[PDB]
């Protein structure tokens, strides 16, 4: 027989990739290839999977999309293609029917890659590389996708669709889904570090306890491990190397990759959502796990390689890299511009995410070589319907040249700190930077975000991430120490404006201890004073410790599990973390919409925010740019150009806050009111000169010390 | 020596069964595929037991995609209306493997229920038929 004997209807190129039709009992598969020439539609069995069990050729294509309806089929039914064309890699043309590709559309893949030099479409020892053609089957070492079931019943999950956590009051939560609860013998097995696990009664008490808001989730797209990890012995930890970007990950699951990897995280979301706690989550748009040439063949380079990716114009031959990982996905190209926002779309509608921190997201406006913020695909999904309400944050640069695009990205948008992070960590370090540039810092970073009209709850404030040292680690080494990571330590950024309090690694000298816990005390209190929204790193509240390591994308071990077992200086670290989270949240002179002016308002005798120096006199303009290792400023809580959605004013305590960087002591005499202790960087049981303050009094503070005062009278 | 007859609760939650109640399988382009409810799973140690020559066994998952496969549209099932075994039958060691002898003609099977024939048996025949619907089988069913 041929394909015409077994029964076929000929589809629809509308929702693109598997769809079960429920209503015609059978499947409706669809494909976008601007240059196949044939496309064949594999069918495996569960058991079978070295072979199709069915070789069907999708002959129908309405445009530049293929399609074809097969009957019978049922959600569960495991696919993947083969796309005929010609092969000219000196022209981009990559087309080897001999590799079995992955569904771009899939939203599940049973499985990762099993490693052989037969998915790679070209001949891996030959000397002219990837401009041979290596015919080898990989359908046996390449997943298969799964058509799935898309139904799912939100218990009331549809309410919280509405009063949602606005990013004025928001705290992120930065999670790894596996290391949040691999070694929590807590709950059991099959569930540890899954999913499940993160959304188990256990944990959503435990982040309610914490007092963050959102979660915010390291790569959950479906990605694949790399060979030269798998080659050492190594895994893709954070998994920021996909090649799927509608299947959740089925490494992260723990109920079945068959389709259970979907379930188990609409279940997972719908689970934190009746806890009032929302989700984003980190996706990699910019690059996919197929590398440059010489990379694997699994999907879009067999598929339609001079659509999907950016290619060097004059050889076409090399891939524009961007994100320094081999490739950059080609965001110029009407159907790729359609696939991000259809899965951005997809997560939100289907998956009920609330938002996206997208990573390297410069590398998303590149045009050819450029960086312009007024592309297509920025432009489009500001007008998205559904797309415009959830919450859109960047690392707002690429490691390309001229990509660093701080405070360039469009309103709606929110951008990691960057400038916050350095200038922060070199702060308490002991250097002394201008006046005016950690008191900027401090008050969300006006110099940055205004220029472009946006507002403090824009700046994303955070001390530590994924990216470099924990917090931990930050006030514990000098230099890195990505040896286990296989690299020879040329791995990770090399600056990490670190300082270790008198050591390098663990210790027993009382004071290096010591001198941590106060340091790690003072940039927690910093970060939840200024204005802004700011970022907790997962486990610095349980000050986890990578061991040195501030590139840990390869270690799936103990160095980047949560470490739960605490002694006595970790749980009295958490119950400050917990009352400093308690204390930002609690109070809207920090939880602000618009920025503080320099002026007295509605008609009232203090100004906003006022800035001091070691004597109680006000800064001038030749002491704002004078650099400093004391800052003094006092926020009046009462007169504030704060007002809610309802046309209220607001206000707060007043509030006065000494951060001295200086490793020496300093004495420094109080404006004029009498101020109250409410919280301080001192591990020493705080002795009551200091508990109470009256009428422009001085007092002793000493070295790398913050504290927080509160006006009770004047 | 002869058995009760039960009340039973004729309640049932059909899930989208109710739109297979449309276009269904014309007769036009009908394969039909007699079975024995009993021979079709009794060897099928796939299954557990319990459920091998049961009706639940017939609407298994490993049946229903069996039967996908071989690609017929529907199923013709030989007597399912409970029948007695002949005492001619008994009195050789014998039973009666088709069922076309019933004396009663809205009792499913005892003998092919795998969940209790207390009210069980006429459960999992529902529950049976609403698996294959969702499947796209039509269900035919030979009646004395």
């Amino acid at each position: 027989f041929r394909t015409r004997d077994r029964p076929l209807r000929p589809g629809d190129p509308y929702p693109l990739g598997s769809n079960w039709i429920e209503d015609d009992d059978g499947v409706n598969f669809s494909l976008f290839s601007e240059n196949a020439e044939k496309v064949e539609l594999l069918l495996y069995s569960l058991t079978n999977q070295k072979y199709p069990k069915e070789i069907i050729e999708v002959k129908n294509k309405t445009g530049d999309i293929w399609h074809v309806f097969v009957p019978g089929l049922r959600p569960g039914q495991l696919y993947a293609y083969r796309v005929y064309g010609p092969y000219k890699p000196e022209l981009g043309l990559r087309f080897n029917p001999n590799k079995v590709l992955i569904d771009p559309y899939a939203k599940a893949i049973n499985g990762s890659v099993i490693w052989n030099d037969a998915v790679f479409g070209y001949k891996i020892g030959d000397q002219n590389q990837d401009l041979t053609y290596d015919e080898r089957d990989s359908g046996e070492y390449v997943p298969k996708s799964v058509v799935i079931n898309p139904y799912f019943e939100w218990d009331d999950e549809d309410f919280i669709k509405g009063k949602k956590v606005p990013l004025k009051d928001t705290v992120i939560y930065e999670v790894h889904v596996k290391g949040f609860t691999k070694l929590r013998l807590d709950l059991p097995e099959n569930i540890r570090g899954t999913y499940e696990g993160l959304a188990s009664e256990q944990m959503i008490s435990y982040l309610k306890d914490l007092g963050i808001t959102t979660v915010e989730l390291m790569p959950v797209f479906h990605f694949i491990d790399q060979r030269f990890l798998t080659d050492k012995g190594l895994t893709n930890y954070w998994g920021y190397d996909p090649i799927n970007f509608f299947s959740p990950e089925c490494r992260y699951s723990s109920t079945g990759c068959l389709g259970g990897q979907v379930l188990s995280f609409k279940k997972m979301v719908n689970e934190l959502h009746n806890a009032g706690i929302e989700v984003i989550i980190d996706v990699v748009y910019n690059h996919t796990a197929e590398g440059n040439h010489l990379g694997p063949t699994l999907s879009f380079r067999g598929i339609d390689n001079t659509a999907y990716y950016m290619l060097q114009p004059d050889n076409k031959r090399y891939y524009l890299d961007f994100t320094g990982t081999g490739n950059t996905l080609n965001l110029s190209h009407p159907r790729v511009i359609q696939m991000v926002l259809d899965s951005l779309r997809y997560w939100v509608t289907e998956m009920h995410v609330d938002g996206f921190r997208f990573d390297l997201a410069a590398a998303l406006a590149r045009e050819l070589y450029s960086v312009n913020m007024l592309n297509t695909f920025f432009i489009a999904l500001q007008q998205d319907p559904i797309l415009s309400q959830v919450k859109l944050i960047a690392e707002p640069w690429d490691v390309g040249q001229g990509g660093y695009q701080v405070g360039n990205f469009p309103y709606q948008w929110a951008e990691w700190n960057g400038k916050y992070r350095d200038s922060i960590r070199r702060f308490w370090r002991g250097e002394a930077l201008p006046y005016s540039e950690i008191a900027n810092r401090l008050l969300g970073s006006p110099d940055i975000y205004l220029g472009n009209n946006k507002t403090p709850f824009a700046s994303i404030n955070y001390v530590t991430s994924h990216d470099g040292f924990t917090l931990e680690d930050l006030v514990s080494y000098n230099q890195k120490h990505n040896e286990a990571n296989g690299f020879n330590n040329q791995d990770g950024m090399n600056e990490n404006y670190s300082w270790n309090c008198g050591a390098e690694g663990p210790t027993n000298d009382q004071n290096v201890v010591i001198c941590r816990e106060k340091q790690k005390r003072n940039f927690m209190i910093t970060l939840l004073v200024s204005q802004g929204t700011p970022m907790i790193l997962g486990g610095d509240e349980l000050s986890r410790t990578q061991r040195g390591n501030n590139n840990a994308f390869c270690q799936d071990n103990e160095i980047t599990w949560f470490d739960w077992n605490l002694d006595e200086r970790k749980s009295k670290f958490l119950e400050f973390v917990k009352k400093m989270i308690q204390f930002y949240r609690a109070h809207p002179a920090f939880r602000r919409e618009r920025y503080f002016q320099g002026k007295k308002l509605f008609g009232m005798p203090l100004k906003d925010v006022t800035f001091y120096t070691l004597e109680g006199r006000e800064v001038d303009e030749k002491t704002w740019s004078s650099p400093t290792q004391l800052v003094i400023f006092v926020l009046e809580g009462s007169v504030m150009d704060e007002i809610n959605m309802y046309g209220e004013r607001i206000a707060d305590d007043s509030f006065l806050i000494i951060l001295n960087a200086n490793p020496n002591n300093v004495k420094v005499k109080f404006p004029k009111g009498k101020w109250e202790l409410v919280i301080s960087s001192y591990l020493r049981e705080i002795k009551p000169e200091e508990r109470i303050i009256e009428g422009e009094k001085e007092l002793e503070i000493e070295g790398r010390t913050a504290l927080v005062y509160r006006r009770i009278e004047l």
